[PDB]
């Protein structure tokens, strides 16, 4: 299937940040105050030297929570990857709308003036995102925001970068990325299941079938 | 036709070296004596905004002098919304090679509102045999050296950044970008033809037929 | 006295934004619809290749105001030179707060990989910013802004970056900078008095005395 | 006594030449083998950030294996709020140089509020003779060959950006710097004695009396 990481937030049957590395059983976990109807800030971050894969959700007046996770992604991944954000409802009514999201990759090399990087900044998303590529219920141009699922029951959209990323090769020295994305879960439920995710995949990756739900639109099944 | 805009370095003795603008057309809006040195780098700068809606470019070489050239002109109005940026070359009959050192690209989308800006940034110092970030197009290979080399080593040849880049959008304040790339241009010959362009397209432009020699692999015809 | 290059936002005794080359006297201005109470942004741009000032105010909703000024700062100014904002209040009661400034110098030289710069943003202003200077009855702290002018009769204040700045060199191939802020005017008055500027000038340049009002506190006379 | 935090490169036989991490003393809190390269230009990457809480280095030189060290610190409570970042030099009785290439270093304090990122960043690829921006202290000295020499070509030299920098703040949800610097030691001798650091300290800090040699011209006293 899919070679999958992913720093997700979810409230499925608690609610929790995580990091899963190839499984929706999270590697690690912490607590989440799931914040309705305001916006959250996610920070993703990462580097070679480390080898540690740490996240901070924070909101406004801020309950902050973060998770980090020792591994080393160059076993995992492949060498080109994609990067997107994914969500999935339960059966409520909820939105997940992304305001921004920006991304940040480099490869430092042994050669001096080494450097190879990519960075893109969405702070406003355009009807017509050409260098994003929607899957599922994902759509653009919505106040100029990003709704992952569908605005108004059982729903799963995903956004991914149009060009492959670079995201490790055997002859840098620090390779390392950083991504954040500010979003917005409303619901006029109390207690909605829902999730959001930060994922990195093989370039051609797909909403497997039956990844409704817990399983994030990443994963098939619960393995 | 695919719409072109590019700033061109030519030695094809239509006569002297000369860098040029190209908008539309390769009988060029405007161009500068340029002084082509055969066998060391070169580094052409080039840079636009709307506000001033001039585009212009600088080719320098060490311990040398600069030319420059510079045309007042609304892209608005020429490219479509959403382009793709690349660089191409064409070698008349001679032995030489046009080896593209460095490419380094960044765009920028400031709305009226209050911090909202969208970017896009790519830097390659090295080119890797596998460059799946990159379409290439005509004898155009990559991983000799680190080096992307647009011709073969009568060859044309273009590397293009694969993802679509939005240009300019009619909300925004402040629209701009700036590509840098560094080239060497070598031959045994005394007087070689050859010419190198920074160009932007439409996102599925390709190398029309014919496109050779003083063509750059961007034109079909001067006729 | 002072070396001053300034690009001024002025309501005084016709409300207009315009580029000052060392007189308040402004060299070209620009008609300028002040939006009482709403957060403005200046973005104001030069690069050695053009040898162009431009500025660009914009409001949401929208009403952008522009002036272009063509002048080679090279001869204007000297070598290293410290930025900064300046205000100036007549006899009304009005703010005039900084939310945001950001600024970016870069230095780029015939030398392969040439590149000198400096950046710094600032988006939440500290009560002990030391990497600013305040002359005046300029503050910080203020809501995590900075107020120029004193918040409660005719005042003056100014704040310029802590490191000098090397804005041009003999040896640059290209040289430029960009800067942007946004502030907020709020006036109970209907037609109040103000200015704002952004300013360019020696490194221990200080408040003439005497330039207050139309002077900004820039100028120490009208000639 | 200043307040100390550097990363340090050296080969004084206290006992192989080491990277290593001085966190307030200058025996080590951690080391590492270094493979000191007589004449070749080596690259030390510092990195650090508040979520990992974890201070890493790497030294590599070309065609290289690279040296690496890292150590579990919150600068929190080392550092004070407001600091100064430089370089140092010691050299023992030999001939050599300790000549720094080029010199980079970002700051980033994200806060709690969604779009509050403070930034600053410099980048020196070439010293000029008046390098106004920098606080030369010792025998250290800039425009030689566009080079900043640390040591006199037994001295110490040290070199220190001009602007303080916000390294931390009790309201940020990430907080963290990454500084980039390419030396060249060269000595005529077999096995010098030699001895570079990048350190961060409290914003007036000199050069204590007698930290030559083994103390990198950073620390009073071993004892
Ligand atoms: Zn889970
Ligand atoms: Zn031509
Ligand atoms: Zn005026
Ligand atoms: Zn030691």
């Amino acid at each position: 299937a899919d070679t999958i990481v992913a720093v997700e937030l979810d409230t499925y049957p608690y609610p929790h940040i995580g990091i899963d590395i190839k499984s929706v059983r999270s590697k690690k976990t912490a607590k989440w105050n799931m914040q309705n109807g305001k916006v959250g800030t996610a920070h993703i971050i990462y580097n070679s030297v480390d080898k540690r894969l740490s996240a901070v959700v924070s909101y406004p007046n801020a309950d902050s929570a973060t998770v980090s996770y020792d591994v080393d992604l160059d076993n995992v991944l492949p060498e080109w990857v994609r990067v997107g954000l994914s969500a999935s409802t339960g059966l409520y009514k909820e939105t997940n709308t992304i305001l921004s999201w920006s991304f940040t990759s480099k490869l430092k090399s042994n050669s001096t003036h080494e450097t190879n990087a990519l960075h893109f900044m969405f702070n406003q998303f355009s009807k017509d995102q050409k260098d994003l590529i929607l899957q599922g219920d994902a759509t653009t141009g919505t106040d100029g925001n990003l709704e992952l699922t569908r605005v108004s029951g059982s729903s799963v959209g995903r956004a991914l970068f149009y060009a492959p990323v670079h995201i490790w090769e055997s002859s840098a020295v620090v390779a390392s990325f950083e991504a954040t994305f500010t979003f917005l879960i409303k619901s006029p439920d109390s207690h909605p299941a829902d999730g959001i995710a930060f994922f990195i995949s093989n370039i051609d990756s797909s909403i497997p079938s039956g990844s409704t739900g817990r399983l994030l639109g990443l994963f098939p099944d619960a393995n």
